[PDB]
């Protein structure tokens, strides 16, 4: 089928592109390189099945783009990704994550797109939830602007589903990690730890290091995207994680073990916007999509460290 | 208290301005006249307790404005109000209703504001609801971009409440009608019927005219805004309506009885985005705020028609 991936030059996006190409699809990648990198797609230069469009979802003529490329499925991964950045500038975050999503939906409903697969944030949309691991039936209760825009994105797509019959499902990942994740930002802790420890540069945890996240390997997330792209799970959000909690301190230890380096992080002050715990109930994804995470943290971390070691 | 009202040149907004001033508050009104009218505020020219700011919530320096005026409560009524327009231009609707709300919250949290009273849409946010009358416990299920943006506004304000402790409550009105509603606007059916029947111009219904709404008078809505502005109902939405259903067709008869003469409208195609039924459970507002509507449709229609006739 014809596929279009927004955020295609990014970590998850470029990985998804590779998978869709392997599955025999024609893929249009779309990105403005806000946080994505051309290097993530450079290996595709001579692949006729891939076309890249440099575009900002906030202002580009998405109607024209979709009219030309006629995707059957749009995988919407383009977003402002950093929780702290969303606190610092909530308007910008809302522009990219809400307005960008709205413009894309409005373009899509006009061009015969069958389905949009949205990227939510299973890690943050529930805020501090009533129970862990947290099912999709739990109320959204965002406590950062990033989380709020992700929620608003889902709701708008649900609206376009009612209005035009434009199908949607929402992939709501926990904390995704693996090869191609940028080690030089403030988000993407696995990447940050791996490269810093390989380079012998300082590392840090925040608060007392007891905050937990649910760490899910990129390939597993990509598989969920592909599964939900079919006429399955229409209208639904799916938590995409492992349902296991790892503390900041425990993560550091795991990455240090994989690197074979010291396990001696610095301790820095808490970050406003960051939840204390995150753990997803992944039963619905199993039931509806037949999806289960295959990669355990130890193995995923090893593969991530190797990515940094082999980097040219 | 010091109050700021966004959308103050509008129908509900200017009415709320009057109420707050009467209650002894100082008021800053803010509007860009997208749909509001200067005539709604012209009587305030000489009142020093009131200051008006011409500003667009999407682009204005809201931080500077709120820093200057230091409002304790912000009543947020500025919005793109038309469902059909939201379908025509979802991006614009989202810019005003979502981005505008986000910019206001971000300004408010930095400027010592105690509470934002948001205006949601009780009539539309539930979409086709699981029951009637519809309680606030019913899930939101918007079926127009307008409704979606209203829900998104609520959620962003709830977010700012968690993040910064900026208090918020959501007033979710049904179908508000009464004096100062734009007779020449695209929204406002009671205004449309009143204006047209007074002019002897044609009146029309969409679909087969079976679509129902909950008609709540402006003065009752304003009272709910006042009640919820206190330290009560934090983080909560309140349906503000009558809990009584009136169809597109049945309203026409009421207006014609008030105006006089003929009672025979046309019948045009349904419009994309418009729901079929709407009726709000108003129990929560009663229990929590002590709010009850005072004005019944017949009485409210008389008032509205009389107002329009006087011009
Ligand atoms: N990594 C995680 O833990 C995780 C899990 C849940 C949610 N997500 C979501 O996954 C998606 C991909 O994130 P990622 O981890 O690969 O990070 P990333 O930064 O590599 O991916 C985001 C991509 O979107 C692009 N982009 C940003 N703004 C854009 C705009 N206005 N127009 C066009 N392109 C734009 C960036 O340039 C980048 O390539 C995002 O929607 C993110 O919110 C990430
Ligand atoms: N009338 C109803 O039935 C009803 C009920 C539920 C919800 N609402 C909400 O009530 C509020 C008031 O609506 P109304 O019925 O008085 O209509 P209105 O059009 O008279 O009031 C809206 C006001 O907002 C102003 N405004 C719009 N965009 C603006 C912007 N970008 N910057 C600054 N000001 C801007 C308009 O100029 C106008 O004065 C709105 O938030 C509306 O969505 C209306
Ligand atoms: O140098 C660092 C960086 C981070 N952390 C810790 O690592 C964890 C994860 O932080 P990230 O910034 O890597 O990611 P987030 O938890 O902010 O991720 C959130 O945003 C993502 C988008 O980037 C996804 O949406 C995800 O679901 C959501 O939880 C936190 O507990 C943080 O304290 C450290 O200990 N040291
Ligand atoms: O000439 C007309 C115009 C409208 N209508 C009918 O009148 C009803 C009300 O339409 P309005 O445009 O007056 O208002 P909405 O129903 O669109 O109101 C919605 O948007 C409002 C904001 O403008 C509020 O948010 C409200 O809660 C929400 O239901 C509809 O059934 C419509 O079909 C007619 O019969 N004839």
């Amino acid at each position: 089928m014809r596929a279009l991936v927004t955020g295609a030059a990014g970590f998850i996006g470029s990985t998804l592109v590779d998978r869709l190409l392997a599955d025999g699809h024609s893929v249009v990648g779309l990105d403005n390189f806000a946080t994505g990198r051309a290097t993530n797609l450079e290996h595709l230069a001579d692949n006729s099945a891939h076309v890249f469009v440099e575009a900002d979802i906030v202002t580009a003529d998405l109607h024209a783009i979709l009219e030309q490329h006629r995707p059957e499925v749009v995988f919407h991964l383009a977003a402002q990704i950093d929780v702290r950045r969303s606190v610092a500038d909530p308007q910008f975050d809302a522009a990219v994550n809400v307005i960008g999503t709205v413009r894309l939906a409005e373009a899509a409903r006009q061009t015969g797109v069958r389905k949009i697969v949205h990227t939510s944030s299973g890690g943050s949309i529930y805020g501090t939830p009533p129970e862990y691991p947290t099912p999709e039936t739990a109320p959204t209760d965002p406590a950062s602007p990033y989380a709020a825009g992700k929620v608003a994105g889902e709701i708008y797509l649900n609206t376009f589903r009612h209005l035009y019959g434009l199908d949607c499902s929402h992939i709501a990942p926990a904390n995704v990690y693996g090869p191609r994740q940028d080690p030089h930002g403030e988000a993407g802790v696995v990447a940050i730890f791996a490269q810093a420890l390989l380079s012998g540069k300082p590392t840090r945890v925040f608060g007392d290091g007891t905050n937990t996240r649910d760490y899910v390997f990129v390939d597993d997330v990509v598989d969920a995207f592909v599964r939900v792209s079919a006429d399955v799970g229409g209208g639904l959000r799916f938590n995409i994680g492992t349902g296991k909690e790892t503390s900041d301190r425990q993560l550091h230890s795991a990455v240090a073990a994989a690197v074979g380096g010291p396990d001696d992080p610095e301790f820095h002050p808490p970050r406003l916007g960051d939840l204390k715990r995150s753990c997803l109930d992944i039963g619905l994804a199993e039931r509806v999509l037949g999806w289960r995470p295959q990669i355990e943290l130890a193995d995923g971390v090893r593969r991530t460290v190797e990515y940094f070691r082999h980097k040219h």
